[PDB]
């Protein structure tokens, strides 16, 4: 009942620092990150998975000052995932993706690999050259991954919260992401809620279907 | 198991037009679109759900010509969902969201509404005034919804494919989206794959964890 999951999951506001993911749950949440779809299977992303106390403290440095309300969440969760996008799409990455597809057996003929390569490069160059928005295009693929991830961990029975309330410049510098060609977009602490998670008992709220949906 | 769903779902390349969603599935997918999370619960989206022959043909107009390889997906699927983002974030929309949250009982005191209203608007003007990218910020919330949606319909046993290969200017004009304040971002046909779906029997391909994940 994935609809029941969607109506029961929520953004956790406080995590129990004594409750850790199992070894199997930790493997599964990385599978979720890995197997998210993306346009042209571009996978323009990298993920920092912080589970040690020092690692999470490094992530939490980005939630200082104006974002202090998000700091404890990053310190208290079991596993803290930093979602990162590539800052520029390059031909080396397009080759890495198509060569991984080739090794995985997705091309039955050389014609199929050449068409998959040409099609992906044509669409990536539309963003790289024509629209000059490949950084935005790739970041959108990362947000799609986040949405897949939040529903996935909810269906696993894990608590989580997506966070944009952090200083991405501080987080990027903390993990040297700019020199690697990545930038942090969303931080998602994952674990089990604590008694201070006031959002666990509040009702959900969405705009009504009469507003957001047009049936045609 | 939701990890089984993630490992088994695929982008459907051909649909069986005779396999419709059930009435119950058609109601579930609307709740699935509605209850996706979004930054500050901004819900900056609208969805066209085309299920009639005329409606699906109208959406398919956006795939004529250069994007013709996506046209039959839009025509043959049971239901076709058009994900749209608001073109600009306005104060009236933010008040609509907070009014809905209050009506649903999320605020215990008046000091809980205003701190929520000003917390949403302080972060809203971060993209409206400072970073001048609220259109991009809203689009990213819509992509997050798409990711929630593809895992969701996959958990329901339904087939789907997310489509960026369409002409948004044609789709926007066909549904008058600009005048309503929205623009089309992703088309997702939903239904059941046919035997012509060559991607149903291809192995999935993802970059390895040693590339995309840094544990700390
Ligand atoms: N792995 C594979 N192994 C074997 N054949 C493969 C194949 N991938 C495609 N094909 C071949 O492709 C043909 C149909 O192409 P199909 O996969 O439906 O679609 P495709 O040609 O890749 O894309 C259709 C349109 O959407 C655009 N677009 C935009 C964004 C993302 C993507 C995307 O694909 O992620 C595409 C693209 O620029 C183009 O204008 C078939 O004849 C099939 O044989
Ligand atoms: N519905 C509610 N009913 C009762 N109390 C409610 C409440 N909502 C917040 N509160 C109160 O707020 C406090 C906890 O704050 P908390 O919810 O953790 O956090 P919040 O105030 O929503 O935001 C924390 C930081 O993240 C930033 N941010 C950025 C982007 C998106 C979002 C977002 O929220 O989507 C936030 C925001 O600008 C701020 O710097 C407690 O004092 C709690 O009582
Ligand atoms: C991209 C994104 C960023 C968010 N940022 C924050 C945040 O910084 N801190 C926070 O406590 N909640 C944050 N939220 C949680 C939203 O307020 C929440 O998703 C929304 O109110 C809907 O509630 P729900 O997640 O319980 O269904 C964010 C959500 C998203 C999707
Ligand atoms: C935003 C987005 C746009 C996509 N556009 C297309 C498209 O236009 N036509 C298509 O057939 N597939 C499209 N795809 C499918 C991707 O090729 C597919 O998600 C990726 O190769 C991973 O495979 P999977 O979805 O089977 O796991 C798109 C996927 C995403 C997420």
């Amino acid at each position: 009942d994935i609809i029941s999951v969607a109506l029961k999951r929520h953004s956790t506001k406080a995590f129990d620092a004594s409750k850790k993911l199992t070894a199997e749950e930790a493997e599964k949440i990385k599978t979720l990150l890995q197997y998210s779809p993306s346009s042209t299977n571009s996978q323009p992303w990298h993920f920092i998975v912080a589970s040690t106390e020092e690692g999470k403290a490094r992530v939490a440095k980005s939630a200082a000052g104006t974002y202090v309300f998000n700091e404890r969440k990053m310190l208290d969760a079991s596993h803290v995932v930093v979602f990162c996008a590539k800052t520029a799409m390059d031909d080396a990455w397009l080759e890495r993706v198509v060569d991984q597809e080739e090794a995985d057996g997705r091309f039955n003929t050389p014609e199929a690999k050449a068409a998959n390569h040409k099609g992906r490069t044509y669409f990536a160059d539309m963003h790289r050259v024509d629209l000059k928005d490949d950084d935005q295009w790739m970041a959108k693929q990362v947000y799609l991954n986040v949405g897949n991830f939040l529903l996935g961990v909810g269906a696993m029975g894990l608590d989580a919260v997506p966070i944009e309330g952090f200083d991405a410049a501080i987080l990027d510098e903390e993990f040297g992401l700019k020199e690697k060609g990545f930038t942090s977009l969303v931080v998602v602490p994952v674990g089990h809620h604590s008694v201070e998670d006031f959002n666990a008992t509040l009702p959900k709220s969405r705009l009504p279907l009469s507003t957001i949906v047009t049936e045609c």
